[PDB]
């Protein structure tokens, strides 16, 4: 059974400290997703959020204003993970 990564990762409603991350789930069943986000140029700043399979969006808060972030999404299925799907965005003043 394949385990594709989500697709069409979009970043919406970007404010100075928040942003809505959306995505299209894979075409196979999964147990959920794992969304990692943090300041792009700061490898040490990475937070990973656990999502159920019926969740296709997540609103991230407490972000740094005017800063470039990178989001990464992985599909999950029993100890197994898909490759990550990524997107970059910059918060607004």
């Amino acid at each position: 059974m394949r385990l594709d990564a989500p697709s069409q990762i979009e970043v919406k409603d970007v404010t100075d400290t928040t942003a809505l991350i959306t995505w299209m789930p894979p075409s196979q069943p999964v147990d959920g997703f794992e969304l990692t986000y943090g300041i792009k140029d700061v490898p040490g700043d990475r937070t990973t959020i656990d999502l159920t399979e019926d969740e296709n969006q997540y609103s991230i808060g407490n972000l740094k204003p005017d800063t470039e972030y990178e989001v990464s999404l992985i599909s999950r299925r029993g100890d197994m993970s898909s490759n990550p799907a990524k997107e970059t965005f910059t918060t607004g003043l």
